[PDB]
Formats: C-alpha cells, structure tokens, sequence
C-alpha cells in the first residue's frame, strides 16, 4: 500500500492526469475545517496499491508581499504532514523555469519526488528540447517524460513508483553561510516534531519574509527580529541574497536543460 500526493501548477495538466491514472476508482470529500474539496483515488502499479491525492494548484509553498492563498496554505500544510509516502510533480515544460521554483521547494524539504514533464509537443512547437538527464542529476530525482500517445507514459511512471527510494542528496541552491548558520539557530528553538532538514528550510523562509512558515515556527517567530538583525553584519539586504541564490540556482540549470529544438544553418 502506498499514498501519494499529486502537485503541481494551475495550469500543468495536473487534473487530467489525475483523472488518467484513477479513472471512475475515485472519491471526493472536503480539506480539514474547510469547502475546498479534496479529491483522492486508486489505481494499481506491478507491486503497490497507490492512494492518489490531488493537492490544489500552485506555483509556490511560500509566499511574500503579503498575499494569501488558502490554496498554497492547504498544499504546503500537507506536505510538511508527511502523510504521503511520495510525491509526483507536475512539471510543464513549456514554462520550465516558472515551474522548476515548485519543484526546488519539494527538493529542499528532502521529500520523495518524481517529477513527471507533461506538455513536450507544445514545447516543441515553442521550439524548446529538454533534457531529460541533466535534469534528473541536477534536480536528483527521476524525471519521466509523460508522453500523451498510447498512455505509455503512464506506464514508465507506474515503473518509476515501484522503483521509488530517497532522493539523491545533491547540491541544489547555494545560499551564503551565515543565512545557514542563523538558520540553523532558527531550528533549534522550532518544534522537534518537525525534521532537521526541514526545520532549517522553514527558518530559511522566515529570514526571507515568508507567512506562511511562521504557523509551524512556535517560539522561533520571536526569536526572528533578533536574527534578522545580527544577518545585516555581514550582509545588505539577505532577502534579496535569498531570491538570487535560488534565481542562480534555476537558471543555471535552464542554461543546461532548455535547448533550441530545430533551427536553418547559416555556416558550415
């Protein structure tokens, strides 16, 4: 028996393939102390009798400017739960870099992910080739391309579920030590029911500016002022650090990834 959680972007083509992989094995019901409703269904892998949830539409776990999305909120509170044993992103790869800062955050909070490329024929009328490796090693996780034609697709999918282990513990944003290390101090005043690793991710947010994180935090909230201060030592304006070192992170990896499909030669 297996449960995993379905994530991605509004517009990633993430309902259809929800409604592919449980087809009419499906039940609807409600999030916890809300109307939103709360999909969930089965369907059956080689091995495992997979529990799929769809979780809302979003573009991030986090957010700053002081604007709240009771559907990011759902999302981020499920994953930090730790109910599903994996998770599948749905990634479009006609909007790579937009999508990939979804995926980074899953990546960072050392959740199981098999990231799953939908939308290849409509980058390839965008004039985009992706590769499929270099991302899996950069990302350090399988990247399965959803291909439409005779569901096969579905099929290496269901391969990579039975096949799922710890994700590959590669180097994936680089941040400035000293964001690490007030971090870190972040973590250890933050409730232990909450992982290491995902405690220091959750301070990490915090520094930035981030609501959402401050719910999980406990009495590291009060502690942040403090923290916040003794980081300008060093630094500018750590906020701004934050989102250049993820900004570098993404962007080098589309340097790699995207590629122009087809073009006229001119030289020879």
């Amino acid at each position: 028996k297996l449960t995993i959680g379905l994530i991605g972007n509004p517009n990633s083509g993430k309902t259809t393939l929800f409604n592919q992989l449980t087809g009419s094995r499906q039940r609807v019901g409600n999030w916890a102390g809300v109307t939103v409703e709360r999909k969930e269904g089965q369907f059956s892998t080689t091995d495992h009798q997979v529990t799929l949830v769809d979780l809302p539409g979003t573009y991030s776990l986090t957010t700053i400017s002081s604007q709240t999305s009771l559907d990011e909120q759902i999302a981020c509170h499920y994953i930090l739960s730790g109910d599903a044993d994996l998770l599948i992103n749905v990634v479009d790869a006609s909007n790579l870099e937009r999508n990939l800062y979804l995926t980074l955050q899953l990546l960072e909070l050392g959740i199981p992910c098999i990231v799953a490329l939908n939308m290849l024929d409509i980058a390839e009328k965008q004039n985009i080739r992706i590769e499929i490796d270099a991302l899996s090693a950069r990302l350090g996780c399988p990247v399965i391309p959803l291909v439409s034609a005779r569901g096969r697709g579905i099929e290496a999918l269901k391969l990579a579920i039975d096949r799922y282990k710890a994700n590959e513990n590669v180097e994936l944003v680089h941040y400035a030590q000293p964001l690490l290390n007030e971090a870190d101090s972040l973590a250890k005043v933050m409730p232990s029911d909450i992982p290491l690793k995902q405690r220091r991710w959750l301070g990490l947010q915090m520094l930035e500016g981030d609501i959402y994180s401050r719910a999980y935090a406990g009495e590291a909230s009060q502690h942040l002022d403090a923290a916040l201060a003794r980081l300008r030592n060093e630094m500018d304006d750590p906020a701004l650090h934050i989102a250049d070192a993820r900004y570098q992170c993404i962007a080098a990896i589309c340097d790699v990834v995207s590629n122009t499909l087809t073009a006229e030669p001119s030289r020879f």
